[PDB]
DNA sequence: AATGTTGTCTTATGCAATACTC
DNA sequence: CTTCTTTC
DNA sequence: ATTGCATAAGACAACAGTGCACGAAAGAAGAAGACACT
DNA sequence: AATGTTGTCTTATGCAAT
DNA sequence: CTTCTTTC
DNA sequence: AGTGTCTT
């Protein structure tokens, strides 16, 4: 039955279940067939990826582009986040250049106050000479990302999210619906960004300005295991942060910190 | 605090957990609060019962087109399946026409008989008079789908998925990456369907031959619950088909039969 | 330390204090570097105060904002005095620190019209007038009046602007101006106007908690350091022992 | 550990990082021994520094010919009598045989630079050629304190044997060679990799195994093999082409 | 591609597996390039073992040198005028700035290895020596590093114009030419070159292949979710495997 | 060089407190 | 006899 | 008595005729001529 | 007039031999 | 001193 | 005045 299997595989490249069926062969085996088979085997999942999060406020920030038309003539957003606060600053731009760079992040800074480093895309805004020039002025690191796949930019497109539903939702409490009157800009913008820090965001247990001045961070960690790259469990490690989607863990030897999937992570005894 | 929280979502439209702590009120008339709300319309009522199936074999046919450049210059596949045996047929061609069609329909009809109903979106060569003339002497009913939104074809979508890769899994194995000879592509085409419709599909039971020549159909079948527009679960049903995920269920009072979604089914009793 | 301090004085002007703490620099260096220049509770009641700015046109007319105890700054620049600017300066100013009890203010028409008076039952705040320009009430808006407007001068100055800034630059000068005072320190005491404002400190710990223990009893004394799918760490408040328990069996103690 | 690393630093005066790796102590420890002690950007093979200075204590042979890799921070040095257009072929002939052949060159606008018979020797090699003031922050900037770097080191080795204000000629080459194997083999600062696997890929890998990834149009293509896979990135090669590209974990499967 | 080639042999002399990755030039044509031309127990470890012995090439008149590591495959010369046990000290001295500190370096017993400075001098490296009891293995390497070196350096002169001898200006210059022929590109049919085994896995694993069978050999690069990536240590091949077909070697 | 995000949306259980049906 | 339009 | 097994979970995925069309912003690449070197 | 669908895909659970 | 390649 | 890197 395997060589029979093998055979009927290699002509029709029939799935595992009817060849364990018709040549009564066990399923282990006739997955082992379909995997020995370099066609058959064009879909291995192969995913990871950690935003990732910095352990404390003004550490990890997040800046991009947006286009919301309702702030027309100044229709661009461009929006900021800091990863551990979760808290959001945004300003007004009617044209994308490194000096609406270098002018909201200045804001953002006069509001929240220096951060360690800012991850930015591949923007030509961003990779310009003057705008590595300003951050080395500031002493801000840079960070791009993947040409064309924001995923890891995700926790500040997210933030597009809000910016752009609750503009939509504040401007259409107001009586504007094609294009948000200039006078009352402002208004919109201050009313919007100030709803989003001092408030809940939704079953977030505290505000992002209270996690933004007042952040929890752990001295040492509860016990952990990993999953490692061979699948296994590994003691050794404690958590410092537990997020929805991703940990922080750190190796009790080294003290070195590493972000991974909640999925790959369980309590140590 | 009703009111209170009332005018905290009017000017910030704040979310209900965060109105429900600041104002000491409970979960039901905080969300009740952001509910009637109309620019926080959440909504989200989108009705899912979607059920695009039929009864028996030969009675409620799927077809599209789709293109494969493997074939070229006649790359043009056009695709049939049937929705209770889920057998395929498909036919080469160079350009969509009402021809085509006719010779496609001719082959599958050729191959599994005269159905009774042929469901496909509205095409050019689909809408026109000439195929309803065709389909005028050979007394199969004509349904079409809606201007853009094709989610109901979907079962002979998919089987594209099924079809075109099995395509490339037999056209890599044999050394034919680009586009396949022209004298071997027939030859690929019935593989391919010889693999599909003669060998079990996954976890299938039944094979789509021993679905189509030796199905099975119900007499009356085993009684069932529905839930109903209200949320209830209502008596007096039985179902016939029980799927993945849809399932056809039969009134007992009338012997009326409509598809709804399994998890809108249970067992009776 | 000389240099790094007589360079962050040259972009942002920072006061003497500020530099000798932040820089380690003895209190008459500090001071001989801002002088070689030659431009050189919380949230109780604030007090709102215009002002004049001709290089900041077209916007020219400043609204200045100010916190009695925390002495923080919030600035916006309006074409015009209007109603819709006090309120949208007011809007900027409770979307930077928060919405307060009590603002100070004049008796100018823009703060005793109706557009404006109406804006204060909504968003609940208290307002009191009396002499125009008394000394209790509109003393310290003066002086940050004085702050702003010679920050914005001073440092356009040093960026290469001397006549008008361009309207490009503004907002940066803005949010230059209120990083050099707001984060920074103008007076002898450590605790910058940004520290005094929102008392910073980190939690080193979690939340007090209860936790049910293997007979079922609900134990006090501990608080919980980390809450992961399915199950919590708390932590004993008198050992600092640290245990593993489900989701379940942990609530709030007190 | 302590007595190793004492030794360690006597004789080449080894960072802190590096004595703290190889004797396996504690960073306040390794600090204090530095203390203790009274003498003390995307790519590799891409562009080098080079400039010469006057080490007196290396007399006759005073002019040191130095260039720096400024993706590795690794440094090549070798002594002259005399700043003329061979000693920096030669020079640059032995950097090129210590760390490979390099794309582009930023020196200043010296004769010895500016040479027609230099000129032809950068020609000969496929190598480009800038010139200077200098005085630069971005470029031009790291060979001034690579010089600082590699007379600290002589001075502190020399002045270590015994050797006060003139190197003896007999021991001249060697003063200078222990101070390169400090410099390049040893890490020197805080960083984690060496300076040597600061420099090349390293050991380029001419094979990895076999992936597929999605392009813009959502298909997977096959032909690529990975030559780094972190937690975020994997490193991806062209096969026809040897084009190397960094792409989304999630966009990378097995092939075969 | 022809181009590319012929102008790499044309210089450098470059032998045919460098040219043919180099310039992506199939095997074939590259050894035909090498036919143009008219003068055209080793796994141990890295850094442990060099073989350092006099050898002379009277086109550097008015000596040579040659140190090599028995398992990087890479070679150091200094060409020193006069041999004393001096150059011996620099020689090492140069070598060990380059390639390293070796963990022990052995010389054939001679007159000048054998002295009392060299032995201090060993010592004051914490290197041990061992006078070769120059082996039958090493008579196919350091040999080899000796004509290699002769033979790289008379095809370069020869092909820069140089009959007999080269001008003191160029003696220099020209022995980078030969240590990074020897060194960066490929030499013969060997796959890794002489830099890529000295600043360079698995546990090892055994992979259960077709036939059933366990074979020993493998390393295991890459464990992602189902499927490992595995290494043949010999052909330097890689392929996907079930995880159900690897278990540890040993 | 440099990784997917949370803010909500409905319905499905487990336990106090009216309002009923004997 | 052109365009013009609705679908795939 | 533990471990080889054919079943769960619980998702990923892509079918929809084809995808590349354009703009902005900042930098890189190619090209015609002037002052210095040859 | 005319309803998002399944075949794989990985890693976790119940019946019988060394 | 204009016209291409990159990315958003 | 070749021609050549440097200017724009
Ligand atoms: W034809
Ligand atoms: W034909
Ligand atoms: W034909
Ligand atoms: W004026
Ligand atoms: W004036
Ligand atoms: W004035
Ligand atoms: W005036
Ligand atoms: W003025
Ligand atoms: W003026
Ligand atoms: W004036
Ligand atoms: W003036
Ligand atoms: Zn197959
Ligand atoms: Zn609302
Ligand atoms: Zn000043
Ligand atoms: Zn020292
Ligand atoms: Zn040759």
């Amino acid at each position: 039955p395997l060589r029979e299997a093998k055979d009927l595989h290699t002509a029709l490249h029939i799935g595992p279940r009817a060849l364990s069926k018709a040549s009564n062969i066990s399923m282990q085996q006739a997955r082992e067939v379909v995997q020995t088979c370099p066609h058959c085997n064009s879909a291995p999942a192969l995913e990871a990826g950690v935003n990732p999060r910095g352990l404390g406020p003004l550490q990890i920030w997040q800046t991009d582009f947006t286009l919301e038309p309702r702030m027309a003539p100044r229709s661009w957003l461009a929006v900021t986040v800091d990863t551990a606060s979760s808290a959001i600053v945004v300003t007004q731009h009617g044209r994308v250049t490194s000096v609406a760079v270098q002018h909201h992040w200045a804001t953002a800074i006069a509001v929240m106050g220096r951060p360690k480093a800012i991850k930015t895309d591949n923007g030509s805004c961003f990779t310009s000479k003057s705008t590595r020039e300003w951050m080395a002025r500031w002493g801000i690191a840079h960070t791009t990302g993947i040409p064309g796949n924001s995923q890891g930019q995700a926790m500040v497109e997210r933030a597009n999210r809000m910016m752009k539903d609750k503009i939509r939702v504040l401007a259409e409490g107001d009586g504007f619906m094609k294009r948000i009157p200039t006078s009352k800009q402002g208004e919109m913008m201050a009313k919007a960004m100030y709803a989003l820090n001092h408030f809940e965001r939704g079953e977030n247990t505290k505000t992002p300005i209270q996690k933004h001045w007042r952040p929890t961070v752990l001295t040492e960690g509860p016990p952990v295991k990993i999953r490692i790259e061979t699948g296994e469990w590994e003691k050794g490690w404690n958590v410092l942060v537990w997020g929805r989607g991703y940990a922080a863990v750190k190796n009790r030897d080294t003290d070195k910190v590493i972000w991974v999937p909640s999925r790959k992570v369980k309590p140590d005894i």
